[PDB]
């Protein structure tokens, strides 16, 4: 589990529970390659997005729908999602955690980095 | 204008007006001595604080008033205020611009420093 | 000025200076359109980006240049930039502040939405 | 474990490992009773800071010393420390995860709160 991602709603002080996250890899021809994708867990947490076999070097695009999250839960957000993009494992492979804050007009994301 | 505050409603997505601010300063007995206060203004921002005179080198605490701001917007919040605590013009005098991003469960504070 | 752009620097306690800013506008057939950029001022501050006749209902994305950034000031961060991802005036025209705060592992943007 | 405190550095992307943490309490005479103590682990968490049985309702006030943490690094921060003041348990005892995200001029916080 070389990339986890990590979503807490800064409203209701809790994990964001079943948030649409899309991942995504930029392509040698300069376009976004579709690469995981999930929902979090109770938790706010997504695991098992990519092994470490297919999560190789490059850049990616972590895609959080948090417009679809907001309204779920009664509100009409600002935002369409949030968005990270990173260059990944360029200095050996790493574990990536990518968390997320929410807020209807505001976001913040953290990448924590860590070797085994 | 050697110190002023700013303060940002990450929900809302506006300035946080008549928001109430207390400036304390680590007294030499090692007690918070009131240094300064008032509320932020329609943009947000609390001006006309101290003066270059009175803001010496010394250990500050900047106290906003939150919990009094959700309630009063028709929520209920977690944290009782917001607090940052600093030394100033350990180095000469700046300008220091406290900004704060107000969430009901979540806050963030920053210091811009400046020189003239 | 319909849309504005301020970015710090989390680390300094400064504004962000010279720093790239693109913004885009989600195209009929859904691509990205080019809308317009600069970099920001030594306030960290981006003016004239657009006007209120060019600024219409759609789907934008503001795109700041953090990596290169970090870089140019003797740093290796982490993302290749910040994004933020929003629907404008679809209630009428406002004026838009988007607001970032940069760390090189981290960063946080904010909207503030004022009328006229 | 009705209390716990994590801390990230958003210049290093890690946990902050080995950082003071002070907790008190609200006396009933307003002033600050010392509660629970500690300094984080190897990644970046404390727990076994209270009990349910000595976490009773009342203002808490937890006090990250990020002043020591940065110069140990090398650096020389901004804060003294962070602070998070918050009403407990009013509503029934819930587990309560302060979080702080840091960096030298700035600091985030949130409060994860759940039910059992």
């Amino acid at each position: 589990c070389p990339l986890m991602v990590k979503v807490l709603d800064a409203v209701r002080g809790s994990p964001a529970i079943n948030v649409a996250v899309h991942v995504f890899r930029k392509a040698a021809d300069d376009t976004w390659e579709p690469f995981a994708s999930g929902k979090t867990s109770e938790s706010g947490e997504l695991h098992g997005l990519t092994t470490e076999e297919e999560f190789v070097e490059g850049i990616y695009k972590v895609e959080i729908d948090t417009k679809s999250y907001w309204k779920a839960l009664g509100i009409s957000p600002f935002h369409e999602h949030a968005e990270v993009v990173f260059t990944a494992n360029d200095s050996g492979p790493r574990r990536y955690t990518i968390a997320a804050l929410l807020s209807p007009h505001s976001y913040s994301t953290t990448a924590v980095v860590t070797n085994p």
